[PDB]
């Protein structure tokens, strides 16, 4: 028993003045490497504990002593994604209800029925590249928003945003964007009742209108025409709970609705920029990673068995999301009075936070040479250590979205090692922003076609 590592208190302002920054994870992250494995964090009227050391970790993946904690920010955007899955409480009757009904909608097998929707807007994406003049260029962490958001509403409700068709996008987009960046604002406002913010009150709920209205009229309008589709809202209006036999309500398929949206689209968008980031940074990882695409995509489109084939790609993308997993942090609490790792005692109620950049570079896990991005790490994933790779939390609570999230990462990055040579033409200098998830903020590249045709 031991007394838990905390960094300088500054009086009342307690650890406050070490995290004056809008990147707090990277400067969670300086803490960690002078603190190690777990330290307390403090600020006024807050208390968190920092696990960063895969021997803890797995103690904290314990699910019959810690369960999901709903941070603050989870709690902000709850006022717009309801009791959708990744804002609810595990002992929420439609959390349950929700993931008995959708797990099977989102297996490994499933992806085999959102393949083709996801191939529409990876091939969307590929002809807009295609068609820019010589002197151009590609916003990477923008174009990849444009490709997931609108891959995210076409297999979860056959809805199209027609994101490439637009300098602005649709006011549905604007709306959860805005409603997003307010929650994370409210996080760090010192007088949230100042009337300079009724303004900003007044537009979170116009923007909370918006999303409802038109995913309220979808849900509507398909229940009025009967149409069975290949997405995730014609699953969720004929599933039934196989423990209660009951099915999800309107309201809630909503919900699902916009969380898969707000939720899935930047972490997936973040996860594509960084990866084409590293490979740019890295061009010998580039051409191996090139020379798999094209020995494998050999069809004018790539099929469902060829994405599983790209083994480097998937590789390179569990590299990226190892050096920066872009759901940055996830938020436990001790069910019980427990004490962890043999040292720490826990009052029932007492919060954890899981670092995952941090458990990351855990040198005794991966080795000394921790920055380094190197895909072979990952050639055997049955020989990483349990619980030292965890980019989609954990256990039940666990990312449902984890195998559309890679299939469509895998599938994307595919078509764009085929397509395109990359050059970075600005020598980039990484600036990772920190929203709810990190991204290479300013990244872009040029790309030369490798005049490789597509099919229809
Ligand atoms: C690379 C992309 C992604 C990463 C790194 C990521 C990561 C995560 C993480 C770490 C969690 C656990 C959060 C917690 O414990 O508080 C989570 C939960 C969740 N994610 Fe993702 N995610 C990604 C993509 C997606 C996609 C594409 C979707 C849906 C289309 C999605 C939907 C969800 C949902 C609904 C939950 C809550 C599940 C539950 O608690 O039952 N995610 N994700
Ligand atoms: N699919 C949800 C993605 C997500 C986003 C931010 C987080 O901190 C996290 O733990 C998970």
């Amino acid at each position: 028993i031991k007394e838990m590592p905390q960094p300088k208190t500054f009086g009342e302002l307690k650890n406050l003045p070490l995290l004056n920054t809008d990147k707090p994870v990277q400067a969670l992250m300086k803490i960690a490497d002078e603190l190690g494995e777990i330290f307390k964090f403090e600020a006024p009227g807050r208390v968190t504990r920092y696990l960063s050391s895969q021997r803890l970790i797995k103690e904290a993946c314990d699910e019959s002593r810690f369960d999901k904690n709903l941070s603050q920010a989870l709690k902000f955007v709850r006022d717009f994604a309801g009791d959708g899955l990744f804002t609810s409480w595990t002992h929420e009757k439609n959390w349950k209800k929700a993931h008995n009904i959708l797990l099977p909608s989102f297996s490994q097998q499933a992806m085999k029925g959102y393949h083709a929707m996801m191939v529409d807007i990876a091939v969307q994406l590929v002809q807009k590249w295609e068609r820019l003049n010589a002197d151009e260029h590609i916003e990477v962490p923008e174009d990849m928003t444009r490709l997931t958001l609108d891959t995210i509403g076409l297999c979860g409700f056959n809805y199209r945003f027609n994101s490439f068709y637009r300098d602005q996008p649709h006011p549905f987009i604007t709306s959860m964007v805005r409603a997003l960046d307010e929650a994370m604002n409210k996080l760090q406002r010192a007088n949230p009742d100042d009337p300079a913010y009724d303004e900003n009150k007044r537009q979170f709920q116009e923007d909370i209108k918006v999303m409802n209205d038109l995913v309220d009229k979808i849900i509507a309008d398909r229940k009025a025409s009967g149409e069975q589709s290949d997405d995730l809202l014609t699953h969720m209006l004929n599933g039934k709970d196989p423990e209660t036999g009951e099915p999800l309500d309107d309201e809630n398929i909503r919900y699902q609705i916009i969380t898969f949206l707000a939720a899935g689209h930047e972490a997936t968008s973040g996860l594509l920029s960084f990866a084409l980031y590293f490979l740019v940074k890295n061009p010998h990882v580039l051409q191996k990673a090139a020379e798999e695409a094209a020995r494998v995509l050999v069809d004018p489109v790539p099929s469902y068995k060829q994405v599983k084939q790209l083994k480097y790609v998937g590789m390179v993308l569990n590299e990226a999301l190892r050096l920066w997993p872009t759901g940055p942090a996830f938020s436990l609490y001790a069910k019980e009075d427990t004490v962890l790792g043999g040292e720490y005692p826990l009052e029932k109620g007492d919060e954890l936070m899981v670092l995952i950049p941090q458990l990351h570079r855990d040198k005794t896990i991966w080795g000394d040479d921790v920055e380094e991005f190197r895909p072979e790490r990952f050639e055997n994933p049955s020989a990483i250590p349990q619980h030292a790779f965890k980019p989609f939390g954990n256990g039940q609570r666990a990312c449902i979205g984890q195998q559309f999230a890679l299939h469509e990462a895998t599938l994307v990055l595919g078509m764009m090692l085929k397509h395109f040579d990359f050059e970075d033409h600005t020598n980039y200098e990484l600036d990772i922003k920190e929203t709810l998830v990190l991204k290479p903020e300013g990244f872009v590249v040029k790309a030369k076609s490798k005049k490789i045709p597509l099919g229809g």
